[PDB]
């Protein structure tokens, strides 16, 4: 699945625990291609993601260095 | 419950056909307070809603008529 992210915003940092567990819930809207990551209801990160039809490996060509 | 939208966006415009039926699908994101509401995987309606924590009846009062 080569995948696409697009304005990612990251608001709170989750510090996890030296002991016990954290649990992260990621919630999808297909329609609008968009996800949320909550912590206990409390919003981590948030951003657009979908599949990328048509990679293309041009993309990835290095560009020449300025220096 | 008392709600509050904001932001509201309709996209298209669903036709609902004299025979049959047509299916709409709600999804919530409590986190982040937005809804998305979509039909056969496309998107319909966009936008924010949240419960209203403190109503306040001054704001129903009726403003001053234009004339």
């Amino acid at each position: 699945l080569p995948v696409v992210f697009e304005d990612v915003v990251l608001h709170q940092a989750t510090i996890l625990p030296k002991t016990g567990t954290v649990s992260l819930e990621v919630r999808l809207l297909e329609a609008s291609r968009a996800f949320e990551v909550s912590e206990n209801g409390n919003l981590v990160v948030s951003g657009k993601v979908y599949q990328w039809d048509d990679p293309d490996p041009r993309l990835f060509d290095h560009p020449e260095s300025p220096t």
